[PDB]
Order: C-alpha cells, then sequence, then structure tokens
DNA sequence: GAGTAAGCAGTCCGCG
DNA sequence: GCGGACTGCTTAC
C-alpha cells in the first residue's frame, strides 16, 4: 500500500514523524531535515524556481532548520524578502508525500478516554492535581476495546470491584444499563493503589500509543489532570512518557478573555471532541455538558444518580464506573452519527497538515496553496505584517415589515467561491485597476464598461482571463467535493420524505428493511416495495436515511465552510495571501450581483404579469432574493387550484421553467458587463412558501433585516410530507431564549402562518394560563459568562455590569463557603432567572452553570422567588409583540364595540 | 489567528 | 417611563 503520515513534529534540528509503512505497520523516525528557502535573484541567473509573480528565485539549501531560521532574521535585518515555506514540518510532509495521500483509517490509532477524580473540596483543578485519579476508561479504535482502570483503595474510600453482570442489567432492575453491544468489549482492570494504576496506565499507553486523542473536554480537563498528577507522584520526566517523543509544552492560549494552561503532547494529535463539535456541528447549544449533547444528538436520557458526584464513588461505586464507561461510549456514538473524526482526517491529509491544524482554515489553506504552487516549482511569498483594517461585506435590503402570503426564494450556489472563480481572483492574477463609478451605476448598467480585456469587480480590480490563479484552482477542487456530498445529503433527504409519506399507511406483515443506498434517489421499484413495508421496517429505513443525510451534511457543510473560509481569510492579516483588494473584490461584486438581479427580476415579473414598476422582490441578503408570488397566484386565480400541493407544483414549475432562465439571462449579461473569465452565477430556487390552501394562515412575515418566518412546502427540490417552518433570526432560533419559550413562540408562529389570528389567540391564552407550571430550567434564559472579574467589585455589581454577570455575582454570594457548590467558569454558559423584589439574595437576578440543576441549598429559594411576570414579559410577550405587530395581527382580542353584547 | 451586517437586551443618563 | 448612546451577545449570510 501507499505510505502515509500519522504525526509530525519539529524538535530542534530534528523532524519526528510517526507514519504507516508499505506493509501498513506503525513506525517512527528521527530525520535531520534539510530545509530550503528562496531569495530573488537577477534575471541573468538561470533557475527553475519562480515566485508567484514570475520573478526568478535562488534556492538556499540549509544544513539544518536553525540555519534557515537565522537566515530569515538576517534577511529581515537587511530588508529583503525570505521566500518559501517557513513552517518546516509542512515542507517535510510535502517533500515526503509528494502525491495525493491515500490513507487507511483502520491503521490509525484513535483513542477516546475520560477520567474520574473524587473531590471533597470542590472542582479538582488540573494544574494542582492534588486528588487521586480513581477511574480511567480508555477506548482504543484498533483493538475496539474499552480498557477500564478502576481504583479500589483511596483516601476517600475503599470499594469493592465493579460488576459487569450488574452493569449490564436494566436500571429498573438496579443495574446500570451499560449498552449490550459493548459489554463484550470491556477489559476491566482493578487496582488496590493509585501508583500501580497510573504506572500500568503509562505502560499500556506506550504499547497502544494514541495518534488521534479525543473525548469530552480532554484538552482542558482529562489530559492536563493526568499529566500533572503523574508529574506530582513520579516526576516530570515520567509524565513526559505521555509523549511518544518525550517532549511536552505547558502551553498558553492568547485571545480575548482569560489566561489558562493546557499541555501539548508532542507526537500526538489532540482533537478534543467538544472543539470538533463546536466547529463542525453548526449548532449553538445552551450547554456543552456531555449529558446535554448526548440527549440532543441521540435522544438518550441523562445519566441518573443520587447525591453529588463527590460522594458517588463511595455511595455507589458500581454506578460510578458504569457511568465512566458509558460517557466514553457516548462520544463514540455521537461521532458514529456526525463523523467529525472522519472529516478531520479527510481534510488533514488532503491539505498535508498536522491533523489538529484542521481547526485553522488559514493553516489549512496555506498548506493547500503551498503544495499546489510547489508542484509547478513556484515559490511562495513571505508572510508580512499588516495593520487590521475594517472593510465592507454584503448588502442587505431593508424589508417592509409585514405579512407576506406567498414567497419564492432564490440564492446563488456557493456565492463567494463562485465569485472567486468567475472573476479569477487570486494574488497572482491581478492585472491592474480601473476608475470606479458609484456602485448603483453598475447595478443600473449606466456605468462605462470597466474593461475590454480583463475580468473585473466593481471594486476597481482587474484580473487576467487567460490564466488560472492558484486560489480559483484549489477552491474549485474543494467546491467540487462539496457539490458531490450535498448531492448525497439531498437525495437522502428526499428519500426520507418518501418514507414519511409511506408511514401514513403502514402494512401489517413481518418483513425486513430494504438493502438500499440512501445517497441516491430511490428507484420506482424501490418506491413500490416501500409502499408494502411494515411500520417497523419503514422506521428503520427512515433512521438509516436520516443517518445518511446527517453524514452528507457533515461532509458538505464543512467543505463549504473551508472554501468560504478561503474568501474570509483574504481579509485576515495573518494569512500569507492577505489582500483587501481581493477580499473587497468578492464582497463588492456580491453587492452588485444581488442588487443587479433584483432589478432584473422585478423587470421580468412586471413584464410577464403585464404591469409596470410593481415591487416583486420584497427582501434580500448577501446572495439571496425573496419574491412575493401573490401576483403570480392572483394572475391565474386561487380558485383554479385543487389543493395546496397543486399551487406548490405551479410555482415550482414557474420558478424552474420561467424565472431561473430569466435569472440566468440576467447574470450572463452581468458577466459580459464585467468581462469575467467564466459565468458561474447560478441562482437556483430555494424555498416555496405559503399558507395551506383554504386556510386563514398568513404564509409568512418579516420584522426587519435577518428576521423572518416562512411556512415552507418545498426546499431545494425536497417536497415535504408536512410543511416545515423556516425561521431566521427570531427568538426561537437564539440559544439565549429559554427552551419552553422557543417551543411556545414557534407554536405561535406555526399558528400564525398556517391557521390564522383566532388560532394564535387561543394558544396565547393557554400558554399564559399554564406557564407558571413549567420546570424552572425550561424557562430560564441562557448567556455566555465573559469578563466576570471585570465587574466584580467586592462580590457586588460594578458599573455597566451586564444582567447575566450580576446573576453570577448573586450566585457567588449565595454559595460563599459552600464547599462543593459548582463554580461558574469564565467564558462558559449560564442559566439566568429574574428575582422578585425583597428576595434573600439581595438582587434582581440569579445565574448558575447551564446544563445543571441549581445546587439544592439555594434551589428552594430560587423556586420561591422566581419572577414569573418579568420572565414572561421579557422572553415571550415582547418578542411575540414584535412578530404580531409586524404581521398586522393581534395575539390578544382587542377591545371593540361588540364587547357590549353577550356571546 | 476565515470575513462583515445587523438585530435586541441591558445600563447609564437625561428629562421642570 | 422611554429615547439615545453605549456594550455585550447573538444570529444571518
Ligand atoms: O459562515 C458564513 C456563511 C456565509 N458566508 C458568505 C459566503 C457565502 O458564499 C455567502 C452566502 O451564504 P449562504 O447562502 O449560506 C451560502 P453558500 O452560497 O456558501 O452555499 P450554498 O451553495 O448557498 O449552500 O455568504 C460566509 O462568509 N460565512
Ligand atoms: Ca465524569
Ligand atoms: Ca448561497
Ligand atoms: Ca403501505
Ligand atoms: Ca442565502
Amino acid at each position: 500500500m501507499k505510505e502515509f503520515y500519522l504525526t509530525v513534529e519539529q524538535i530542534g534540528d530534528s523532524i519526528f514523524e510517526r507514519y504507516i509503512d508499505s506493509n501498513g505497520r506503525e513506525r517512527t523516525r528521527e530525520v535531520e531535515y534539510k530545509p530550503s528557502l528562496f531569495a530573488h535573484c537577477p534575471e541573468s541567473q538561470a533557475t527553475k524556481y519562480f515566485d508567484i509573480y514570475g520573478k526568478p528565485c535562488t534556492r538556499k539549501l540549509f544544513a539544518n532548520m536553525r540555519d534557515a531560521s537565522q537566515w530569515i532574521k538576517r534577511m529581515e535585518d537587511i530588508g529583503l524578502e525570505a521566500l518559501g515555506m517557513d513552517d518546516f514540518k509542512l515542507a517535510y510532509l510535502s517533500d515526503t508525500y509528494n502525491y495525493e495521500i491515500k490513507y487507511d483509517h483502520t491503521k490509525i490509532r484513535v483513542a477516546n478516554f475520560d477520567i474520574e477524580v473524587t473531590s471533597p473540596d470542590g472542582f479538582p483543578e488540573p494544574s494542582q492535581a492534588k486528588h487521586p485519579i480513581d477511574a480511567i476508561t480508555h477506548y482504543d479504535s484498533i483493538d475496539d476495546r474499552f480498557y477500564v482502570f478502576d481504583l479500589l483503595n483511596s483516601p476517600y474510600g475503599n470499594v469493592e470491584e465493579w460488576s459487569i453482570e450488574i452493569a449490564a442489567k436494566l436500571q429498573e432492575q438496579g443495574g446500570d444499563e451499560v449498552p449490550s453491544e459493548i459489554i463484550d468489549k470491556i477489559i476491566y482492570m482493578p487496582f488496590d493503589n493509585e501508583k500501580e494504576l497510573l504506572m500500568e496506565y503509562l505502560n499500556f499507553w506506550q504499547q497502544k500509543t494514541p495518534v488521534i486523542l479525543t473525548g469530552w473536554n480532554v484538552e482542558s480537563f482529562a489530559i492536563p489532570y493526568v499529566y500533572n498528577r503523574i508529574k506530582n507522584i513520579f516526576g516530570e520526566s515520567t509524565a513526559k512518557r505521555l509523549s511518544p517523543h518525550r517532549k511536552t509544552r505547558v502551553k498558553v492560549i492568547e485571545n480575548m478573555y482569560g489566561s489558562r494552561e493546557i499541555i501539548t503532547l508532542f507526537g500526538i494529535s489532540v482533537l478534543d471532541y467538544i472543539d470538533l463539535y463546536k466547529k463542525f456541528s453548526f449548532t449553538n447549544q445552551p450547554s456543552y455538558s456531555l449529558d446535554y449533547i448526548s440527549e440532543f444528538e441521540l435522544n438518550v436520557g441523562k445519566l441518573k444518580y443520587d447525591g453529588p458526584i463527590s460522594k458517588l464513588r463511595e455511595s455507589n461505586h458500581q454506578r460510578y464506573i458504569s457511568y465512566n464507561i458509558i460517557a466514553v461510549y457516548r462520544v463514540l456514538q455521537i461521532d458514529a452519527k456526525r463523523q467529525f473524526i472522519n472529516l478531520s482526517l479527510d481534510m488533514g491529509y488532503y491539505a498535508k497538515i498536522q491533523i489538529q491544524s484542521v481547526f485553522s482554515p488559514i493553516k489549512t489553506w496555506d498548506a493547500i496553496i503551498f503544495n499546489s504552487l510547489k508542484e509547478q516549482n513556484k515559490v511562495i511569498p513571505q508572510g508580512r505584517s499588516h495593520p487590521v483594517q475594517p472593510y465592507p461585506g454584503a448588502f442587505v435590503k431593508e424589508p417592509i415589515p409585514n405579512r407576506y402570503k406567498y414567497v419564492m426564494s432564490f440564492d446563488l450556489t456557493s456565492a463567494y467561491p463562485s465569485i472567486i472563480r468567475q472573476v479569477n481572483i487570486s494574488p497572482e492574477t491581478i492585472a491592474g485597476t480601473f476608475k470606479v463609478a458609484p456602485l448603483h451605476d453598475y447595478i443600473n448598467a449606466v456605468a462605462e464598461r470597466p474593461s475590454d480585456v480583463y475580468s473585473c469587480s466593481p471594486n476597481g480590480m482587474m484580473y487576467y482571463k487567460d490564466r488560472d490563479g492558484v486560489v480559483p484552482t484549489e477552491i474549485t477542487k474543494v467546491f467540487n467535493q462539496r457539490k458531490e456530498h450535498k448531492g448525497y445529503m439531498l437525495a437522502a433527504q428526499r428519500n426520507g420524505e418518501i418514507i414519511k409519506e409511506a408511514l401514513h399507511n403502514p402494512n401489517l406483515s413481518v418483513d425486513e428493511p430494504l438493502d438500499v443506498d440512501y445517497r441516491f434517489d430511490f428507484s420506482d421499484e424501490i418506491k413500490e416495495k416501500i409502499k408494502k413495508l411494515s411500520a417497523k421496517s419503514l422506521n428503520e429505513m427512515l433512521f438509516r436515511a436520516q443517518r445518511t443525510e446527517v453524514a452528507g451534511m457533515t461532509a458538505q457543510i464543512n467543505r463549504k465552510a473551508l472554501i468560504n473560509g478561503l474568501a474570509g481569510a483574504l481579509g485576515n492579516v495573518w494569512f500569507r495571501y492577505y489582500d483587501l483588494r481581493n477580499a473587497t473584490a468578492i464582497t463588492t461584486f456580491g453587492q452588485m450581483a444581488l442588487q443587479w438581479i433584483e432589478r432584473k427580476v422585478n423587470e421580468y415579473l412586471n413584464e410577464v404579469c403585464g404591469t409596470e414598476g410593481e415591487a416583486f422582490v420584497l427582501y434580500g441578503d448577501t446572495d439571496s432574493i425573496y419574491v412575493s408570488a401573490d401576483k403570480i397566484i392572483d394572475k391565474v386565480g386561487e380558485s383554479k387550484f385543487r389543493d395546496t400541493n397543486h399551487w406548490v407544483d405551479f410555482l415550482d414549475k414557474f420558478a424552474r421553467e420561467r424565472m431561473e432562465p430569466a435569472i440566468d439571462r440576467g447574470f450572463r449579461e452581468m458577466c459580459e458587463y464585467m468581462n469575467n473569465k467564466q459565468h458561474l452565477m447560478f441562482m437556483d430556487r430555494e424555498a416555496i412558501a405559503g399558507p395551506p390552501l383554504g386556510s386563514k394562515g398568513i404564509g409568512g412575515f418579516w420584522t426587519g433585516k435577518k428576521r423572518y418566518a416562512l411556512n415552507v412546502w418545498d426546499m431545494e427540490g425536497t417536497r415535504y410530507a408536512e410543511p416545515k417552518l423556516k425561521i431566521m433570526g427570531l427568538e426561537t432560533q437564539k440559544s439565549s431564549t429559554p427552551k419552553a419559550v422557543q417551543k411556545a413562540l414557534k407554536e405561535c408562529i406555526r399558528r400564525m402562518l398556517q391557521e390564522g389570528e383566532e388560532s394564535l389567540q387561543e394558544y396565547f391564552k393557554e400558554f399564559e394560563k399554564e406557564f407558571r407550571q413549567l420546570n424552572y430550567i425550561s424557562i430560564a434564559s441562557v448567556s455566555s459568562a465573559n469578563n466576570i472579574a471585570k465587574y466584580d467589585v467586592g462580590g457586588f455589581p460594578g458599573p455597566k455590569c451586564p444582567f447575566h454577570i450580576r446573576g453570577i455575582l448573586t450566585y457567588n454570594r449565595a454559595i460563599k463557603g459552600n464547599i462543593d457548590a459548582p463554580q461558574v467558569v469564565e467564558g462558559e454558559k449560564v442559566y439566568v432567572l429574574p428575582l422578585r423584589e425583597g428576595n434573600p439574595f439581595g438582587d434582581k437576578c440569579i445565574a448558575w452553570p447551564s446544563g445543571t440543576e441549581i445546587t439544592d441549598l439555594i434551589k428552594d429559594d430560587v423556586l420561591h422567588w422566581m419572577d414569573y411576570t418579568v420572565l414572561l414579559e421579557k422572553t415571550f410577550i415582547k418578542p411575540l409583540e414584535g412578530f404580531t405587530s409586524a404581521a398586522k395581527l393581534d395575539y390578544e382580542k382587542k377591545a371593540s364595540l361588540f364587547d357590549m353584547f353577550d356571546f
């Protein structure tokens, strides 16, 4: 097989690489790597190395990596550019794997682990590690085994062995309900003292050395706790055995809020799953506890136990160990669904970076572009310092706040990357400039055509048509990968809907789910069988379909993120190819595009409807337009339609057969106008929205920019079995809005959009009537707790103190001297509740860590003093007021002359 | 060390 | 009691 790297590190003048050899065996090697860098030379000098602008360079081959670094300094002291890859492990990887990396995941050791630590004195800080590590579950992807390290004897209690028989029993049977599919995979190792447990853990670590190290919060908790604990017991160099190359760094992160210390284990690629989740999932959760995310991603119940975690090992060791094991499994289950480890690996090897560098689009693209240019013997520029400057982004049309009955939306395929490719925007494709007209002049086709010769953006930039830039070339490769996966996700999504329609009439027989590939639209024959299947079979199929759609989602959305990342990175000063002319070329072309096509669409629709100057485009943002289809519908008359699906079919056909061509024609003209390399402005229909036919539903509404609601029947070709709400920006979409209020507001919106004013009024009355009976957590607000110290004036609120911070300060005072009350962590999320005046907390609000029940010592008082009135007004009524007034609708029956009668 | 646009809640402060 | 300037947080794209 072809060889591929596992990890690479630079240590002095040495490259340390773990790799898989041709026999598929894991190896390590120290390499005295001899780097190269480049200096411009005169034209007189024969060379095969040119920089990106075509200037000749001379190769400087250094005897070691320090030599190359010193040379960079000397070049700075002279005032001349030092060209080439300055991150030597990237050059090494590039030189060592000069071919497309084909990797095999079954040879890559992936470790998932979680430790337990009993603490009678509050949170066990990793930097101190003054408490015994009393459990470790470590899952090894190559043995496919959960290795369990269990401390029986500890200063905090001596316990009996954990029972695999009891762990496997149902909870309702006194057992721990450890999932059956992993019972046979547990290897249990009890220990009578800490020292032998850790020694045995290290010895096992050397034998099964992680390549990818993951789990939940491993980077901030488990890894540094294990390191510092081993350090304190055995010494630093023993703790250093956690590194395959016996090198570590007690690191520091430089950002915006705080000052922490994590451990860099050299020769290991750490991907804390919480970080993967935050980057790749595109959710913002009110909490990031594993219980919460597990419930969210998998619909498994919260791991139940009695009393604090600081007493769990002693009161119920049986459950303590089982839960340690289950928590490890849960991350594996989330990854089986989301597939972020697979994605990370795909991207890492594609770019030829250290795998942990997937968190940095900038690093990722620097490597991709470097490897691309090197193939053509081109020499990359030296990174330069730049001052941070703001620059303009997208256009957003101010919408008229209102209800909007029928709406058809259209949006450009991969807009920013497509602009890059259309205009040929790259550092080396710059041809010059032209004198700009005001933007509106391009929008309205009155401005002098920018160029006969070059490809242009209305920002003033000109690019070569006759040659490809490394940016367009490489962004196109990743775009095409993205396209393929979106194709799979949408097919699976459509297949899902075929299955949901078939569940309306489930057959009564014993059958099996069909062996199909959900990535491709079901054949007619498959559709026929589906119509005969049992409910059991169908639901299993729906599950499989939905798991396929999730996988395509992960793979498509994050390749999209990567390419969109390339466009944004051009405006980041740390990017080697930083250039505000290129960044601005994209955004400004985007602004023109959106407003250009708004004009063309109003023109076209006025023409086909035989009217003039009517406004069909009601709203737009970045690359999207929203079209009022009321007149399209009135033109034919609502009477002519059989059911809802009939008119959805009409507008679908209208968009595809009439509008899109007119849109295409409009953009091809703009392409010619800007003399672009390639026409790539593809604006496909997104949503088809309206009320159910015959209903009092209002279809949709806008309250302002980025704030709207649509009852959608078809989305990018997916015809839903049931209408689905498309809500953007409104409180139901915000993680700060309480759970039960999101739910309540959404149901209000659903009623407005599908049923009408009377239905809405009915529901509102009920909610206000019953809401006081909701669980306090479900009605608590959520906020990130940033810069807490800044507003802490002797335990009390300082000036300009934010509401949620004041609650944190209220919490701190009420738990002062409470030994095991959970401390709020700076930068993390809290629940927040308003308090009635005269409460025994002495302030107007309280806040405690999200995802957790509030400590029982102050829960009582919180429940008693919660201010339901304020909580409803603030989170529910006031947003609902915004929705309804914009929609010209009432949530409560207004007073009227009819009040004089008895109905 | 991907980007900008833009909405809403809240504090401070003015207002016979 | 509510506006406007201000920060903080959060979303749409
Ligand atoms: O996180 C983001 C989101 C958007 N955009 C910019 C760049 C985006 O190109 C642009 C439009 O945003 P969408 O309509 O959501 C996306 P796109 O067109 O990428 O992908 P489709 O083919 O529609 O799934 O906004 C960003 O720069 N960053
Ligand atoms: Ca735990
Ligand atoms: Ca788009
Ligand atoms: Ca059937
Ligand atoms: Ca869009």
